[PDB]
């Protein structure tokens, strides 16, 4: 789509104003120190009873009570999980806001889903990097940065976007190309990849070719290295090079026997199945779920960890990455 | 069934006691002015820092605080919606009964799924309309009234249904009919009906049919007109006459092609999801459900009622009546 | 789509030709008194041995014979029954037809299908309002009018769309707009909203609601009150403010109640009899039932008007609307 | 598996040791009496605002608050309902807990899915009984005991096990035996049995076998004998001298009856549904779906009671019990 | 419905006549001890080549020859397996009979299925207790009795329900409570309860739950506990206070549980299998299956007997009240 790069962007609109992160996460960390690496006034609000809150003055960060933060500052990121935004938010940072003041996140689950609701005259923008913390500071370093995405929810002031790309200068977004999207469709996406396809998905696709190979007789050892250790291989090809790429850069023997069986493992029943789980995402009963499970003390989430951590997968990963020295 | 009028109902339960409405919304209004209005000694509390309060005002009510009201009356009329209905009576009623109250609704959800329980010595009935507030007070100034239900779910005191006709009566149910049923009847045909004809029903057959036109290459104008638009004429007709006078108010074109084609719409696999849908209200899960929706932010409501927003044959619809001058 | 007003039309193609209102029924009546009086030159032709013959007189129309009507009018209007047009056209009309005439309805029905053939040189064109005769007599007698369609199929002289103009110009219909369309999208539209939704849709959606809850031992009148009585009071929100408004005028219970159940209702099977009852209109299959039904002797229609007579929804509501005073 | 039985086990590790049973029900009354009768230092900590907080006064023990009785204790048996142990917990007990101290339960349902989590330096056991506090007392006031269940989740101090069986001890169930299992097996088989088998199997079972006696015309009378009554009778020699048992004392009619036609009954569809139940146990589902039942006002949980006491076999078998004297 | 107690009958019938008891079994024996105790005149035929001869002897009851006892009796109550019934009866008890005896049974399947056929002017009548021998015999002792059945199948005589009746009196069973019902009631649904609750349903069901814990790696004695042995903690709450009094008197967790995962285990599949049982019962195909079971040998009641046998849930069961000291 359209692109936003180094030369197409400014720090007028983020010059004069102090930007608050709330959070020192992966995220909280990269960013934060990224943006006052490139100039930005910024101060990061925590929660003094908390871990991150030494880190971050390790740092050297003017490091801040959430409330703090929320009253010194123009312009709010909020990197914290999405469980838990609304209730800090509705607590420690709404009161703190005035008209002209910014709202930004790298995420848009609260902003869409209704648990986060700005107040009259402040902007909601997202300035979301797609690649982990340590990816953004680490290239942020090198002259370089990670691709992102930009948004704009709410145009109270008129810099709304001016001010997202600012802030995507600063932590180095526009170095390698920011697009812009909107907060339902971030959202979307990113729910259904991660349950569809990123994380749901492909661990149980490594789960049934393991327990396959198991259940026949074959070494647990050899399974994990045909059903998960080598699957990395091919991921960095299609990341790099794409399905073309992949596909010359294998065995002819494993290009045929790919090509011709894999419309076997994914059938219709499972494409039907994936528009459910995005007409879930989609309506907000997913959101629902996850919220109430939450509410109701993580039973089932904590169990289903226990279960994933006593996996034969997990057991035979473990030795095998023991050996290798990867773990 | 059987009826009350006016000539089988006086005021002399209601007479020398003070009756507090809860609430100042269609219904709030309509009722407690008709009361006042029929001699009857009325209070309405509502929350200081509202909306309603000032409303309640302007029409010269005794404007009171919710405990204050609870604890001046021996009637409690609740007219606020069944979602925090529990919440503002444990908290702000509750403390200020004692023996010899009367507890009344019009609308059993709360009383019969346990969210309010009474205590000893309190009477709990129900003054129930069945017409939008508008159309209650209109009528009341006409003369004349609207069909109304009564009920008695505890008579502690002895005269609790003469309470509930005493109020019936001074509302102007009592000129149009009352009827006598139960809060566990009122309660489950209630959400039955919207869930699975009056709300619920009519939308999904009006989108279907809409969409099939749409889909078909039919003008969405055209689709809209002859799948919402004109269906107003035939309820009228319904509502006034019965099926019977409304089969002999259209053509016979439209007769033979209704008798003949709706039972191929309303198919055995819809009756049975019927009956699915009233034992869900029966044993009480769909109160869960709509409990939790509150209880974790309305995100799934949130996110249907965006959709909603978003269908065709709302901004068709919304071209059609804007030309008509409906909207 | 493009609309026609009062701005957009005049009275030129129709000022100085006499118009023949075939049929004094709602239509024929409303349509007829509206035309004469916006100055229009009206006849109603009608049977000799008939009752509307002496109503037509006693409202001070020229009443002539339909082949006096026929003989004498450049504009013939025919407001009689689809299911006898055919028969009274091939016999007294068609003979006293002559190149520059003109053929108007308010149906395309027997147009379409086949069953009235224009001669040579005739113009073929659609008056049809969109609300019933006593709603299209009202509305003009208080400088309103209703909102129409106006149709050409065949324009042998060349004004055609200018003769339906003027027509749905002293009809009254260009007050609120008229809206060109086809004989063919009419007919097949109209055909369809009547038999899926507006007439046999909605019928045994309501029968099943009320048959679940008088099933499940619950009484009818209750039953009655929450599967038909208040159907009005949702319909009218739709008809004035469309759906959301109507969500938003309702509780919230019912909202939610209402958007969670109702795809349950209209399961895809019904989706797809909508679909082969629209082919069925399409392809001319229920055109063909529908004349075999009158050929029979309206036995199978008789038949089911006896069994819908007979229906317990028909007792009760007759009992309760008697209560009411709406019977 | 292996038992431990009195010579197997002794009071050291309780010796010189408060111990806190926390709650006065059923269990709380039997275990708290028969560790104090048995020499053990006992307190029992309790709301102050209760009904228990008298009774156990008048049982001569030592009664404390909550906080009270577990700041003195060093173990802290937990005896109150799991749907509000955690909140109790985290609330009253935590605070006063410091290393070395013990918690033990007879449920392991909060330690589990982690509703209760231990701070460290605290042993987390259990002390089961496998039969009603009325069992447990009387048959420790004759000598014996009843056969119970030990845990040991979290051995910080080192004599955790000897704890548990020195309070297994102390309330008896070492003289019937006493056997070692964990939290996660006591608590799915716990639920697995009460669903699919002790409560909610045989009563469906019970519920179907009278109805289909009472829908095919027998006496509702006879029809709780042979479907409810009688089964007690069988019970009784199944737990006394197990299935072979049972059948050589039943007639050869009943035993031949019964071997051929159960299979019929149990279906490989409630085989199959019985693996699904177990797996929720498992993953947490139903402790989440409990969880949110109690969170919501245990609408659907109340509902399902009035419809259990509103069956035929309950009015049937009350007044048969009534007649008997059972009642 | 209607019930017969002491007040209501007398010895009238029974007075100056001699009833024969056939067997000795747990019925003759309690049986027969408790009518000569109450007063009746008894004697008790049997094979000399018995058992139960030298136990009877032993009694101190006049013991005869079934023959000699046929003879003597003016009532003849037949305490003997239904399965040899008809061959005794034709044989050793049919030719000594005369006009105004009686025929009494505790069972009615050999009188219902024709397999007994009576001669003219012979009464048949039913004395059946609803308890084990050892329960009527003990509560006779102790100035109580248990519930039992009276039918009359044919009234040759006049006093057939009269001497009924008076055995049941003496028998006992009038103190708790005699019910009137027919030798086809009796048997049917005896018949039924035997096979798809009492000895069939729950055996099959307790099976499923002990397999399904098992196969999921369940240790046995723990599926043992939760499927089997603690059943007998809830039948006999139910025995004693019914449903509601089981629900009441155990935890909420497994109240819940068990009202929502119950209508899983018994699902319509049983049901309607349940309702071919009985109709193979009604129309004497079991009968028929029973009886050429014992004319073929046993050979497949035997062979499901050793099955049984092998069950794992025998092995663990008997080492589990190996231990706690029930077998
Ligand atoms: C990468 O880490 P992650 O983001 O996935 O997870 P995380 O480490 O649990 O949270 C990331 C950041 O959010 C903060 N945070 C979490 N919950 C909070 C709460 N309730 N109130 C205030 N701050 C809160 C953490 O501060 P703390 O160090 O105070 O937890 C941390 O700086
Ligand atoms: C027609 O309107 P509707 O009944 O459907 O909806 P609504 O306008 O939201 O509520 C109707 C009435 O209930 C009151 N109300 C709502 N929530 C309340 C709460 N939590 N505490 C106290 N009063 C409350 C409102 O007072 P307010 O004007 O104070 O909201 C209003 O008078
Ligand atoms: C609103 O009424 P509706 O239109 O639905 O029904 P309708 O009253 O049966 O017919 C409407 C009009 O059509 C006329 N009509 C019906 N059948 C006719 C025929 N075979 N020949 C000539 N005129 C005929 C009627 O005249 P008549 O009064 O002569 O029936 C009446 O004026
Ligand atoms: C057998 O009875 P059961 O155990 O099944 O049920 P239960 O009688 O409702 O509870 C058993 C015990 O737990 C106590 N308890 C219950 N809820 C409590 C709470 N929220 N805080 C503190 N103590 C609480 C009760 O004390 P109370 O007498 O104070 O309720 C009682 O001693
Ligand atoms: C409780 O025991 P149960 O009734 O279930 O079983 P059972 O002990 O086998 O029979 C109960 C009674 O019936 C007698 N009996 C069984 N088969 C007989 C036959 N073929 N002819 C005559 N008497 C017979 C037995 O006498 P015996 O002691 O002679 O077998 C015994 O007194
Ligand atoms: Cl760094
Ligand atoms: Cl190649
Ligand atoms: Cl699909
Ligand atoms: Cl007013
Ligand atoms: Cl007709
Ligand atoms: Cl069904
Ligand atoms: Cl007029
Ligand atoms: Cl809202
Ligand atoms: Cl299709
Ligand atoms: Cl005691
Ligand atoms: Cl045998
Ligand atoms: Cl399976
Ligand atoms: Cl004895
Ligand atoms: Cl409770
Ligand atoms: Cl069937």
């Amino acid at each position: 789509m359209k692109v936003f790069y180094d030369s197409d962007t400014t720090f007028d609109a983020v010059k004069d104003k102090t930007i608050a992160v709330i959070g020192y996460g992966s995220q909280g960390r990269a960013q934060s120190l990224n943006m006052k690496d490139s100039g930005l006034k910024v101060v990061v609000g925590l929660r003094p009873n908390g871990a991150s809150w030494n880190k971050a003055k390790e740092d050297g960060h003017e490091v801040l009570s959430i409330e703090e933060a929320a009253e010194k500052a123009d312009i709010i990121h909020i990197l914290i999980p999405d469980e838990i935004q609304g209730d800090v938010y509705n607590k420690q940072i709404k009161p703190y806001l005035k008209e002209g003041k910014t709202l930004s996140f790298s995420h848009g689950y609260n902003i869409h889903y209704g648990y986060i609701v700005p107040p009259e005259g402040v902007n909601v923008v997202m300035v979301a990097p797609k690649s982990p913390g340590a990816m953004v500071r680490r290239t942020y370093e090198e002259g370089f940065g990670v691709p992102g995405l930009v948004c704009v929810e709410k145009d109270a002031t008129g810099d709304a976007l001016d001010i997202a790309l600012g802030m995507a200068k600063g932590v180095g977004l526009t170095r390698a190309g920011v697009i812009q999207t909107t907060f339902r469709e971030e959202t979307e996406t990113d729910l259904f990849g991660e349950q569809a396809v990123l994380c749901g998905g492909v661990t149980e696709l490594i789960k049934a070719g393991f327990e396959t190979l198991v259940e026949a007789g074959y070494s647990p050892e050899m399974a994990y290295f045909e059903t998960c250790h080598e699957l990395k291989l091919i991921i960095d090809l299609i990341y790099q090079k794409g399905f073309a790429g992949m596909w010359n850069d294998v065995s002819n023997t494993a290009e045929y026997g790919g090509l011709t069986r894999r419309s076997r493992v994914i059938n219709e029943q499972s494409r039907q199945e994936m528009r459910k789980i995005l007409k879930e995402i989609q309506d907000g009963r997913f959101t629902k779920e996850w919220a109430l499970e939450n509410i109701s003390g993580k039973a089932h989430l904590n169990s289903m960890r226990r279960i994933e951590s006593e996996l034969l997968i997990e057991e035979v990963g473990a030795k095998l990455r023991k050996m290798c020295g990867l773990q």
